[PDB]
């Protein structure tokens, strides 16, 4: 079996290379961005991917950068990085799942996926969000795809910061990142003045997806996509337009009659709040997770459905809290 060793830094802390030997590398993913392996770490059998990219000769990796900088649960960690022939390679935590996956999986067995595992995949969402966020850095490219799970834990880690970006106030962004079905209003009509609240649109798709069984707004073309959301949220106001920034007549499709008839209702609730037209009128990531919908993942008898204790769910730091310090007597219950 063929071992490869490199001189790799180490993702987070003093820039200290050290030598890391690995073997068993074989593809598992190939996009555009280029490709992902997984290989196993010689020294302790862990397994990891390789995310390979080509790296511009002129500037510093902005994905790679921003990497370095997190640290939480919920995001996939970056172990390595280094450079090979120039290709950058992204040593990660191997994660054998994601969202996507396991919802197609239930999708096609004309099943849904139980609520329990909704609660826990979308809180651990919300709390990767309420962390970049609070860094001001904005994802841009929530989707299944991106949520990696390991379903024996439940744990889950948001993946693939090859479209984040920080957003200042007054500094103008591309419109065109972010994939379709998830892309929030203001992003179809082109706004460049966008905020992270298109992170909580791309929050709300999949949540309304995972209930639902399959997607709530797709469509080949924006004019397509529009029209599914004007037939579940009913028309934009003029003022809802100048606030999502840059014309069919339909009413409001009662949030109750758009899901199955035993959906949970503050999980109807809770999308009511996500998927609404102007940015600053959604949930925040923080008070998403504070949301009734999650409750029973705070109660002190919670299970998961193979008899293992749930992931880690509490363990906030002052960082993530930050967006309003109040909501901790909410997010963190008597017994944590
Ligand atoms: N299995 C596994 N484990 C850790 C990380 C990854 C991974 C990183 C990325 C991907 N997978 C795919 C996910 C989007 F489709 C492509 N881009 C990534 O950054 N995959």
């Amino acid at each position: 079996s063929k071992v490869t060793t490199v001189v790799a830094t180490p993702g987070q802390g003093p820039d200290r290379p050290q030598e890391v030997s690995y073997t068993d590398t074989k593809v598992i993913g190939n996009g555009s961005f280029g490709v992902v392996y997984q290989a196993k770490l010689c020294d302790s059998g862990e397994l990891v991917a390789i995310k390979k990219v080509l790296q511009d000769k002129r500037f510093k990796n902005r994905e790679l950068q921003i990497m370095r900088k997190l640290d939480h649960c919920n995001i996939v960690r970056l172990r390595y990085f280094f450079y090979s022939s120039v290709y950058l390679n992204l040593v990660l935590d191997y994660v054998p799942e994601t969202v996507y996956r396991v919802a197609r999986h239930y999708s096609r067995a004309k099943q849904t996926l139980p609520v329990i595992y909704v609660k826990l995949y979308m809180y651990q969402l919300f709390r990767s969000l309420a962390y970049i966020h609070s860094f001001g850095i904005c994802h841009r490219d929530i989707k299944p795809q991106n949520l990696l799970l390991d379903p024996d834990t439940a744990v889950l880690k948001l993946c693939d910061f090859g479209s984040a970006k920080q957003l200042v106030r007054g500094e103008p962004n591309v419109s065109y990142i972010c994939s379709r079905y998830y892309r929030a209003p203001e992003l179809i009509f082109g706004a460049t003045d966008y905020t992270s609240s298109i992170d909580v649109w791309s929050a709300g798709c999949v949540l309304a997806e995972l209930l639902l069984g399959q997607p709530i707004f797709p469509g080949d073309s924006g004019v397509d996509q529009l029209v599914e959301i004007i037939k579940v949220l009913g028309t934009p106001t003029r003022e809802q337009i100048r606030e999502m920034n840059p014309f069919p007549q339909i009413k409001a499709h009662p949030w109750t009659k758009v899901f199955r008839p035993r959906t949970p209702p503050e999980a109807i609730a809770l999308c009511s709040r996500l998927l609404e037209y102007t940015p600053t009128a959604r949930l925040t990531p923080l008070e998403a997770c504070a949301h009734s919908f999650f409750d029973e993942l705070r109660d002190p008898n919670v299970k998961l459905p193979n008899g293992r204790d749930t992931p880690a769910l509490f363990n906030f730091t002052t960082q993530e809290l930050s967006s309003n310090p109040p909501l901790a007597t909410i997010l963190i219950p008597p017994h944590a």
